[PDB]
This record gives C-alpha cells, structure tokens and sequence, in this order.
C-alpha cells in the first residue's frame, strides 16, 4: 500500500554549484522531455497506491522521477552536471527493471531515453 516519503529536492548540507551545463539540463533537457506526449508518467513520484501496485516500493528502492528533478535542477541542489544525468539516468532503469519489455509504460521511457541522449549530445562544455 503506502507510498514513500518522495526524495529529497533540497539538503542544506549538500554542496551546491551553478555551472551552464546544469543550466541547460533545466531550460532544455528537462524542459524538452517534459512536454513529450510520454511525459506524464515520469513527472511526478509513482503513486502506488492509486495504481494499486503494492509491490513497486517493495522492487524500486531507489526511486526518481523528473517531477524530482525538475526541483532539484530550480533549488540549484547538484554539485554537477553529471548527479544530475545519474538522476535521468536511475529514472529510466528503474521503469525498464520493473516493467515488461515492450509494455506500453517502457516504449514511453525509451522514447524518452532515446530524446534524452540526443539532447545530451549537445551538452555545452563545462563553464
Ligand atoms: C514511471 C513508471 C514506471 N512503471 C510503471 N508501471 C506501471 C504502471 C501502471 C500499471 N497498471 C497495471 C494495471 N492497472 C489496472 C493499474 C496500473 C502497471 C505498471 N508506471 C510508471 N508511471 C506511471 C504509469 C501509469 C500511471 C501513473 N500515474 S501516477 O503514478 O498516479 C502519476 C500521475 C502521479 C505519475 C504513473
């Protein structure tokens, strides 16, 4: 049943940084993936509960969601570029470990994946 405490998006002893990749992570990574017509089950924090599936919290132990890390990336909580790619990164293994390949659920995270290297790719160089 019960869902999760979501992660944290702000810790006030964790270093933080500013640096232009992280910028662009917000303004145009995240801010890309997040209007895609797939986007919607990975805005926000799975709701086990409302899903009904008990099991996801008891298999998913390290949980992401890019509702997660669109907060972190405006509380400017990452140290660099790469927390943050981990970040996307968990996010998608997550959905592929849990789920069937070809359910419907990871064609969206692979279509996702798939815009989210591309978009990697042209990652400006640090500062
Ligand atoms: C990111 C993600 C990864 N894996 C899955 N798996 C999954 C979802 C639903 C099912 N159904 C199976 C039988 N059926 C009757 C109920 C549900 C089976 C497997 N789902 C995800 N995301 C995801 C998928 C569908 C719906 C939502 N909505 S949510 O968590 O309430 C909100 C709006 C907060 C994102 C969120």
């Amino acid at each position: 049943s019960m869902n999760p405490p979501p992660p944290e998006t702000s810790n006030p002893n964790k270093p933080k940084r500013q640096t232009n990749q992280l910028q662009y992570l917000l303004r145009v990574v995240l801010k890309t993936l997040w209007k895609h017509q797939f986007a919607w089950p990975f805005q926000q924090p799975v709701d086990a509960v409302k899903l009904n599936l008990p099991d996801y919290y008891k298999i998913i132990k390290t949980p992401m969601d890019m509702g997660t890390i669109k907060k972190r990336l405006e509380n400017n909580y990452y140290w660099n570029a790469q927390e943050c790619i981990q970040d996307f990164n968990t996010m998608f293994t997550n959905c592929y470990i849990y789920n069937k390949p070809g359910d419907d659920i990871v064609l969206m995270a692979e279509a996702l994946e798939k815009l989210f290297l591309q978009k990697i790719n042209e990652l400006p160089t640090e500062e």
